[PDB]
């Protein structure tokens, strides 16, 4: 169910790698990767669905 389990926490930098998404870095990837839930848009995750 988790992430973090399965990927190590993302660090200072990546903590502020989105404005609305989910920061999670993946031990096997052993890259960074940010999610955008949904709901949310924009090129980080800044734009949120209002209409």
């Amino acid at each position: 169910g988790d992430i973090s389990d399965y990927g190590d926490p993302c660090s200072d930098d990546l903590k502020d790698y989105c404005i609305h998404g989910d920061c999670f870095f993946l031990k096997e990837l052993n890259q960074p990767a940010c999610r955008c839930y949904t709901g949310y848009y924009g090129s980080r995750c800044e734009h949120i669905d209002h209409n």
